[PDB]
């Protein structure tokens, strides 16, 4: 069958199709990509250039795949990115859990006084208990009476949902499920031996910045900044008074984390508005602007991190993350991220890349694709 997932960014859209396979893998199949514009700190600011720059991902797609798309599978983030533990519970007729009495169970668990600006997107049931016996994953089948479930949702700001829900839809697609951004790019750069331990994924975009923490082999929680890529290329195109467009090639090209790991010899060319010539300047002297504002972007993860930790230790539920953290998305790429990461984290920190791809491994390398690779690995669960 065809599958398709769909990663509308701050930066780039990424549209990937993909195949099913008995084992349960992802045999991809076609790949697009293309420019966003009109697109601010997760969601829409133009809805009529999103519309374009999805469709141009998603026509040479399709293209590459020789099959038309028709259902989709879309991702989405922002500040409003809410996470929330909630339990359920519920009998169990016949003494026998069937699938009714899980849906009721599950049900309780999600009936919560939300409002309306916010829509749940996320439904995950983690741990049951059947009558004493805590720590059942999967109780179909088992016998007892009376089950208790801990679910985890996922909410969302329902107008800037709608937003990024019509984008797809007047392209004349149909979206299946809306997934977020950071549990799609954690499901598709830790395997299930980094979630036992502990892991902190972090998927430093453009706009924003997805934080998810999994410490058992289930998501504890979710918080979205939406301080990015893009804060830091207007650091440098305002320290250096230079265009965004320029500070970005200087900062793809000429980026630097941490401003003791470039060499004075380094110098780089930053151009000038208007026709005047371009003065060189240091690589140092360029890395001393980034290195103060992606220190601040891991404050933040690292002080979400403390808050959450103290919320779990104190609980009497697994809290430490033996797996470090590891960092995904577009901004993970700049020299030195590995480095200044240690710095401000006191556990270990790698950079995660999409792996175990089938086919198609020439596009599918860079952390720029693990949310686009990781709608495919939640549209395979089906
Ligand atoms: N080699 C690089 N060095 C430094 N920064 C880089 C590099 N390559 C890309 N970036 C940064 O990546 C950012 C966008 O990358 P990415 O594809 O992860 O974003 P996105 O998915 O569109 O955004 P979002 O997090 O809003 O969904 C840009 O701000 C850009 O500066
Ligand atoms: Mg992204």
């Amino acid at each position: 069958n065809i599958i398709v997932g769909l990663d509308i960014g701050t930066a780039t859209v990424s549209a990937l199709v993909g195949e099913v396979l008995p084992d349960g893998q992802v045999n991809i199949i076609g790949a697009g990509s293309s420019p966003s514009r009109g697109m601010d700190k997760g969601g829409v600011n133009d809805l009529e250039s999103v519309v374009k720059s999805v469709q141009r991902a998603v026509d040479q797609a399709e293209l590459m795949a020789e099959c038309q798309i028709s259902s989709v599978f879309i991702s989405l983030s922002g500040k409003h990115i809410a996470s929330r533990i909630e339990k359920g519970m519920g009998t169990i007729s016949e003494e026998e859990v069937s699938q009714d009495d899980m849906d009721r169970a599950i049900h309780t668990a999600k009936s919560i006084k939300i409002g309306d600006e916010q829509r749940i997107l996320h439904v995950i049931p983690q741990e049951f208990t059947i009558d004493y016996q805590e720590g059942i994953k999967n109780p179909l089948g088992l016998s007892g009476v009376r089950m208790e479930v801990s679910v985890h949702l996922i909410s969302c700001h329902n107008d800037m949902a709608r937003n990024i829900i019509k984008a797809v839809e007047r392209c004349g697609l149909k979206v299946e499920q809306l997934v977020f951004s950071g549990l799609a790019s954690s499901n598709a750069v830790i395997t299930e031996d980094e979630r036992e331990l502990g892991v902190c994924v972090v998927d430093i975009g453009a706009g924003t910045m997805d934080i998810s923490i999994w410490t058992g082999g289930a998501l504890r929680h979710t918080e979205v900044f939406s301080y990015a890529g893009n804060a830091v290329t207007s650091d440098i195109a305002f320290a250096f008074g230079t265009p965004l467009s320029d500070a970005e090639e200087i900062k793809v090209k000429y980026g630097c984390a941490l401003s003791e790991l470039v060499s004075k010899d380094d110098t780089v060319n930053v151009p000038s508005v208007g026709g005047r010539p371009s003065r060189s300047l240091q690589r140092q002297t360029l890395a001393e602007v980034i290195e103060p504002r992606y220190t601040e972007l891991m404050g933040l993860v690292n002080q979400t991190i403390d808050n959450v930790q103290a919320k779990l230790r104190e609980n009497g539920v697994k809290h430490h993350l033996a797996a470090g953290v590891v960092l995904t998305g577009g901004a993970a790429q700049i020299e030195g991220v590995v480095e200044c990461a240690e710095r401000v984290f006191r556990n270990q920190v790698r950079v995660g890349k999409p792996l175990e791809v089938s086919g198609l491994t020439d596009y599918v390398k860079e952390p720029y694709h693990s949310t686009a690779v990781g709608l495919l690995h939640y549209a395979r669960d089906s």
